């Protein structure tokens, strides 16, 4: 009915045992889009560009509904409890609602804007159950629910790329009309829910390892193993010789291992203090980057890789990084005071670092001559025995992605972060159902052209249940947590200020608590 | 099945993305002018967007022309040819690892080994000419895989700093990766249907 | 369980029974602790049963900068576990079931990977065999030939020898190697955090080829000392060297390049050029064995606690 | 519905042996507080003051209901009939209820203002019961329920105080969102109640 609420305000999170589920309710705006029609675009209709940008797709009158980001559910003292508190977690179960539908048409005459009701309109949604659809979620792309509850937000409108040959289009190439689905048409009174049942994923590790790969041996306790250590015997010509040592805690650099540190993929490396690097431009020509089809793309963030050495936190991978903006920062030229910059330091132990070779291998054959060459690795693919852990997830950043439907794939694990499914959360799509304007009094065939201004708001709410992994170390000494700073300061952290605007102070990664390799 | 979908293009061509690029390094002409400005990436320079998979795997081969005259005046078949050793003898890697056989518009061009070659009906054994044999192309598979004939992309090599500039290198061979993805080499009326795995302690794909 | 007792007068050491005191034992049954197996360790059960052995000092490593210590350092104390307490005539004792894993591979292929074809049928597949008709200028030109049992380097197959990482070749006659020193100069590594550590015995690879068993890989296999052996500089003849021999039909010889990849575009004007592989990682229908296991060497190891590995 | 009333109006006191049960109903307005924001305040944003008068807080884009004084249950007879015959009472049992919900939304022209219905607007409303925020009620503040069952009342704005450090906040200071709560939705057709009952305490002298 009109006079009836479709449902109530859903927000809080309940912890129970070894699973904790959010809930969170927003509310909406929707445009029309398009002017309610599908366009063809390319860099061509963009003004052009180089052939690394170069793109062909549609964009649709549609939006659709993206709550891929933690701070979607969790609030900072709930990721503060989860990340103090586990080594693990995962999602396990999604429930999504909409409802409270309202219909708003707009006249503008001379001099006024005037905003009714129409109450016999309707909104169309649909989720894309059978992945039909291009998935363009999982791009890390603006318009999720705001973390503040607060917060009215629009919905972001859909598009999509196919292939293409500059500008140009192929006979390979997709046209997708959305309004070939079957969808739910809502007036105000009507509501939309569905469930959905996550696949079996591995936990994310919310942890730091407390020992490092080249460090699992016992410092008492010799090796049965031997090592040459001495060719030569001495200053002077035909001094050659073989000797052997045992490999103990004296020397632990040629100690026999089992283990081997994950692949690499070298970057750049940039200094935060600018006087130390070189006064050229090399943001594009010195980036590592990959090739498809003769268009570049940036490396980035890449693989998993630790970013600094210690004592070396001003140094960071040129592409290697997720980097976020402040609140209010702009989308042009901005300084490095209005950005955020991660860091994945706490995966040295196992990973290798990202602006460093990965080793020496021998290049040659040394004898009696040629002496004994060797060669910087700079790009390591995988080998049997490495190991290696994945990119920390953060409460701004992505939760899940869908990994692409291919012959093969190799851990696929997304690489901005997160949980990589075959069949992720499905897309959710929504739109303003055209209503005409007055219609001519004799009959014209061309599809009608003149349709009266609207729009629609609403309520939002997603619920997710994860599953906890508790940690039940036997470290003796107090752990790093996660805290906030006593010290006094004009606002609260992951509060609002005078003006009314909620910000995100800092990224908040995952690894605090510690375990053994 | 082909995929009417680029690995480059997964994105929303009319969204920005929340996450930042560096896109300057010097504010302009002259001595000391280093700087760090950040933009954000978006539809308008989709190759900086931050990408959750990447291409496959890859093992250069050298390009031929069915044009003959664009080719090098020389004998390169087996000298300039991509090859593995076993125990001191080399085989040829062929066809070796699925990549796509060429570019968009540049279907005159082959990889060395990296392609089936079938015989027409009646040819002969030793030394025919190209219009004696079908050359496969899989040019099907650019939209996830590598071309045969290309570097897979560029590595730093040094640390920039104010002295050396900042140095790339070409990446012949790429090994397999987390996040890659990739397509198998596709089967054919003519060819062959399954083959028996090699009893060994480990395989991969 | 005995427990004696040791009395050190002026001149004379007694040693007596002391039958009212405790040995504790706890097994980690959790892995709550550093796990020290695995390391290839002195301090196992003697191989001849007559042998009285003595009883190895644990310890273990964390986080370290330098000589120092980060805050994310672990500290255990082994007592906040709960054990048993022996007196003399009390005993101990538990049970173990082992993970599921793949046999051990005590067998020698017959067969080479290279060598997997019928000798006397050819090949429905063709192979570019000339590109030039002959000696002079503008003689380009294509010529196929079917790949058969006269030329088996050129057929197509199926599966490609394991991944590489090449090592430094060393002879044991010692007037064969280079006039200089070159055991850590010349030895590949892996680098972790700014830390150099050798690639040894690193990944599964063939020692040496035919007829080549003089030369060994720098530290690529395992060492094993003879007994009575010191543990300082020892000579050659004090030493025991394993070979992978038994791989080379799948695995790349430790000392060689993987193989050649093109590096340029040849055209009418650039020559086709060819780059050494040093390193390759793992590709598809890669096909491979793993190390041996000897009567000396270690049975098990614990795999890491991490996000991901591979074999 | 539109068209059905939510609730009847309820106002008397019923004089029942040992018991009394009063009841009382008001017309009650709520305007749109703070532009829908959270705000943050303090004598910075006052305009300063002396040591003894610093405060930092936040105000919220929510009102609340208060009745917590015995004119907004008692008329001065009734009053009169409790003081002049008992050695005592006490609160027992509350019962709230919130009906006949009107949502209004109002156009300014150049010169002229003009209100109408919107059928379709909620009103969100919850109670504290677990306790969870800063209990304003007992500081004998203005807008309650008037005296007079007549008189129509403005719903007063939510705000509250944390730690303070002159006009700065300290690290221990807490931000609360009213948002982040679960509460009943309303459009005009739905109501709301709920009832609660007293902890035993004693009865006051009179």
């Amino acid at each position: 009915g009109v006079g009836s609420s479709s449902g109530n305000w859903h927000c809080d999170s309940q912890w129970l045992g070894d699973r904790v589920i959010t809930t969170s309710t927003r509310t909406w705006a929707l445009p029309t889009y398009n002017n309610h029609l599908y366009k063809q675009i390319s860099n061509s209709t963009s003004g052009g560009s180089s052939n690394d940008n170069a793109y062909f797709g549609y964009s649709t009158p549609w939006g659709y509904f993206d709550f891929n980001r933690f701070h979607c559910h969790f609030s900072p003292r709930d990721w503060q409890r989860l990340i103090n508190n586990n080594w693990g977690f995962r999602p396990k179960r999604l429930n999504f609602k909409l409802f409270n539908i309202q219909v708003k048409e707009v006249t503008d005459n001379n001099g006024v804007k005037t905003i009714a009701n129409n109450l016999t309109s309707t909104v169309q949604v649909f989720t894309d159950s059978d992945y039909q659809l291009p998935y363009v979620l999982g791009s890390a792309h603006e318009g999720c629910l705001p973390p503040f509850p607060a917060d009215v937000f629009m919905i972001p409108q859909y598009g999509y790329l196919t292939l293409n040959d500059g500008s140009q289009a192929v006979g390979r190439s997709s046209f997708y009309c959305l309004e070939y689905f079957p969808s739910q048409m809502l007036r105000t009174g009507n509501n939309f829910q569905f469930s959905y049942e996550f696949e079996n994923v591995p936990f994310h590790s919310s942890y730091a390892h407390s020992q490092s790969l080249d460090r699992l041996m016992n410092p008492l306790i010799d090796q049965y193993l031997y090592y040459l250590s001495k060719t030569i015997n001495g200053s002077g010509q035909n001094q050659q010789t073989l000797k052997f040592s045992v490999a103990g805690p004296s020397n632990m650099a040629v100690q026999g291992r089992n283990y081997i540190p994950g692949p690499s993929y070298r970057q750049q490396r940039v200094s935060t203090t600018v006087t130390q690097n070189n006064n050229s431009e090399f943001a594009w020509p010195g980036a590592s980057s990959w090739a498809l089809n003769g268009r570049n793309s940036l490396m980035n963030p890449g693989p998993a890789m630790a970013s600094h050495k210690e004592g070396e936190d001003r140094f960071f991978p040129l592409s290697g990084s997720l980097i976020f903006g402040k609140q209010g920062t702009g989308r042009d030229n901005v300084d490095a005071d209005k950005v955020m910059i991660t860091n994945e330091e706490e995966i040295k132990t196992t990973n290798p670092v990202a602006t460093e070779s990965y080793g020496q291998v021998a290049t040659n054959h040394q004898s009696a001559k040629a002496q004994a060459q060797t060669g910087w690795v700079q790009n390591q693919g995988i080998l049997p025995g490495m190991v290696w852990q994945d990119r920390d997830v953060y409460l701004q950043g992505p939760i899940w992605a869908k990994i692409p439907h291919t012959d093969g794939n190799f851990h696929p694990s997304p690489l901005m972060g997160g949980f990589g499914m075959k069949h992720p959360p499905p897309q959710i799509l929504i739109k303003n159902t055209p209503v005409p304007a007055d219609p001519p009094t004799a009959f014209n065939k061309d599809k009608l052209n003149s349709f009266i201004t609207q729009y629609s708001t609403g309520q939002v709410s997603v619920e997710i249940e994860w599953e906890l992994q508790k940690e039940n170390s036997k470290r003796w000494n107090p752990e790093i947590q996660y805290t906030s700073n006593y010290y006094k300061s004009n606002n609260v952290e992951f509060a609002v200020n005078t003006e009314g605007v909620y910000s995100e102070p800092r990224p908040i990664g995952t690894r605090y608590l510690t375990r053994n390799l």
